[PDB]
């Protein structure tokens, strides 16, 4: 006669787990015990880094948030103990030294100038301050590209104009960012010479960055003769337009890489956490996969990836933090002159003679 | 392989494959451009791929001695054939041309003030403008226009279920369609009675159903109003597709010779009924045709469709449905009388 | 009362269409053999036992 | 301009053996293997083996999955895969057989008070679809009521055995004949078709049911036998349908055998996917329930084990045809069966020729 229907739990609680580096944004980690299998090598996952690489197509990533996810974001942001992860998630600036950096603030000022006219940008990038959070700027410049407009203390509002590139990136799923140079008087993909912060300081260098976008068609046997050449476009090939946010996209990529590098530097000070979680050997293996978008851009990240692949993806947090600090202090550590660059089957790989030192596949803009 | 039937039609340009094994004429049927019509309800997702890819010239078609309408309807050009065009609800073309105004060369889409128009071209123009294109006078589209707020919102969804609303017992309530789509076009203010929910394609375990998401107040009407968020153009395009289907069914009814010379395709109506499931909840006549096909038990043929459609159009409401009732059950629209299910349709696929 | 499944394995997702995959006691089809009234009586009886 | 377009992808999916009932399988490559590490699984066969606990299998469908089935059951060319799942007779010679029709007639006589005849079993028909009969008896045991061209109506009475089997997760069929004056497990003496032809022999067949206890991390002691129970050990009652349960098991086995025989005609399809050597591996993995009841399934399992637990569908079809034509290809008198650690296996002294473990049903 009278009926009201209510839900029930999707219980899978047997897979107990916990999180590492809760005060970090990208290097925040979730570790899960092997449930389906008996082995005990704890598998791990960096959620926010996955989200960041997904957000390279801002509209596809943020469309679901336009309608139904009007949560109690005010309580989260107005909470007396805010988390840097949440604040950076909603593009709110944070003053933490570990999260913030001073190098390459010129790009941040450029972004604020471009978008500050039609958006309240003081809370994203306070004017004049040298220190800034690249993650917050990346989140802001993705959200604004996806038609949102920030509300400085509460949430975003889906009311702003939508960028042309954010719409063009709905037809693509796979992205391969890579450096480019005018060697031989001809465009050629080259190894990443400059670091991210150098480009952020001198924004003119960003014009060298390039990326290729690819579809996810529903037929097997790609590369028939070549599927990419009529199923894939390059970022710099798109027609110029004032509303088309190319430089914002490049700055978003660079800022995200800068945030990754900053958090890797700050990781060296988490001695207690690294020591306590030395048993998680999947940290290096997971990071080697999730980082793959940024390897082709930054020198130090590429060298870290090479070092990771050398010793079989076994590093715990401290074992990789120490190596990162070593390479940061000592600059270059190995000679890449013998190594050479090669592209085949849509993969960006480094060859030393016959051996492939490193090989990365395009990430997925889910 | 296969063959195309009713080549001059647009939605009923059925593709036929002789994949059956009961007999040589045991043929599987598919309707090209009808899938496209129902797909274009999410214009951005439908047209995102074309934003950076090949373009073709329609000017060659105008010089053809006997040009084929389908390309013109695809690219929103006014075909002059009386079978495809119609005059009922032409004020809808006038008002949409006015609201989009001179920002687009809309004369090629709809002649100024004419009492004749082709609904397919109007709907195609609405969809592609809403996606962020702008037709040129050279009969090709440019992606340089601004992008609608609503079109960028349908990316998050893949299923749609239109339905009419009425203020029954002083509260909003789903009701049977009490109007016809041409009347909706004429009475533009009446379109506000239309509403639609959107789905998300949940997972399955030997289950072919799909999730329609919020059955509560999260339908199209609940979206916050804005200058760019064109709900009304979307409803216009939906009604325009419905009118196109109705007038093409009328044209098929007039195609007595072809229908009776090809009255052997028993899968024709069976495919058509499921392919048009979106429009049953909007129109008297489409509902009546669907109910007659279902009670007939499918296996319907073109000539029988022609005869039945002519009867329905000439006789007005053929049957009374006051004894039946309408219920939305598990994300499905179903017409039930007593305990039996007179008719049922699941949400269509936007993309 | 509202009944629902302990859905398939899934490590994070909080719902499996929780409203679609659940049913209520008063919504089940009626039949003489169904002890709906005995079931509700049993529930109330257990509650009364706890209270006493 | 600078740069050039480089990469794309073509991820998709596929399946195979659509026309078959149990031999339908999902061809999918390994997610972690970029190469053509093809994988196969049998949904229909898994459902069939799981159905041995009828109430456990059909509990959800009693309220939840009430769907529109009339459209499915009213196609110009309806697929036998789901039509047999809803237990409707079909004329497919490749999916029907005449042997054991007396068992179908016996089931019809047993349940005629509720089941309409012609939609489930046309009276006097030489051939019949044993899979449809198995599905129907399972659903009847669950409490459902069939309707021609319509979804089952959950209104029939519950079978006592269906209620009992909900507590047990693991099953293990086997055959027995009198030896030494005491009952003892024996290798099969007749084929499933010969079994169904002479229903009186069905007292020979038996199965043992076992619980699943994930609560304790401790291994299984001798108490595993204390927990378990056997089909004929249960208290006798009119509504407790041991005989229909045995008929269901035999009918499902016969359906598998006849469709395996029909599989011999898929030369083109089988050779088109000869790369999938794991087909036979998956077949043997999911076939532990029925091998212990028939000669020829035992022969096929022994051949697959000897052949390395890996062969393509064409190899399976050809070798099964060879088994069917030859009959008993080996004298198994040398080997002996054992119940070592619960599993059902046969050994030629020390070496084990074939090993089987209890199947999970609920």
């Amino acid at each position: 006669d009278n009926t009201v229907r209510v839900g029930v739990s999707r219980n899978t609680s047997g897979a107990a787990g916990q999180t590492l580096f809760r005060n970090f944004y990208l290097l925040r980690c979730n570790i899960l015990a092997d449930g389906r299998n008996a082995t005990k090598a704890v598998q791990s996952h960096f959620p926010f880094l996955s989200r960041a690489v997904r957000c390279l197509s801002p509209l596809a990533a943020h469309c679901a948030d336009r309608t139904l996810r009007r949560d109690n974001v005010k309580q989260i942001l107005t909470r007396e103990l805010p988390f840097s992860s949440d604040l950076i998630n909603y593009a709110h600036h944070v003053n933490s030294s570990s999260l913030t950096t001073s190098q390459g603030v010129e790009a941040a000022r450029l972004v604020a100038q471009v978008y500050g006219e039609q958006v309240p940008f003081d809370h994203i990038y306070p004017t004049g301050s040298a220190t800034y959070c690249p993650g917050a700027i990346a989140n802001a410049i993705s959200r604004i590209m996806a038609g949102f407009v920030p509300r400085e203390g509460d949430d975003f509002a889906p009311s702003g104009p939508i960028d042309y590139l954010a719409a063009d990136l709905i037809a693509y799923k796979f992205v391969l960012p890579y450096m480019l140079d005018m060697v031989d008087g001809r465009p050629q993909i080259v190894l990443p010479s400059h670091t991210v912060e150098e480009m952020l300081t001198n924004t003119s260098l960003l014009n060298s960055i390039d990326a290729s976008f690819g579809i996810e068609a529903r037929s097997d046997q790609r590369m028939t003769r070549d599927a990419a050449e009529m199923s894939s476009r390059s970022l710099n090939e798109l027609e110029d337009h004032d509303q088309r946010g190319r430089m914002p996209w490049k700055i978003m990529l660079g800022m995200m890489a800068a945030q990754l590098k900053v958090e890797l530097d700050a990781l060296a000070d988490e001695r207690t956490e690294s020591q306590a979680n030395a048993h998680v050997t999947s940290f290096g293996s997971r990071l080697f996969n999730q980082m793959s978008a940024f390897v082709t851009i930054d020198h130090e990240l590429m060298e870290l990836a090479l070092l990771i692949k050398e010793q079989g993806f076994a590093m715990n947090p401290g074992q990789i933090a120490s190596k990162w600090s070593l390479i940061r202090r000592s600059g270059p550590t190995r000679p890449l002159s013998g190594a050479r660059l090669e592209i085949r089957n849509g993969n960006w790989m480094i060859r030393e003679g016959d051996q492939t030192l490193l090989s990365v596949s395009p990430a997925r803009m889910a």
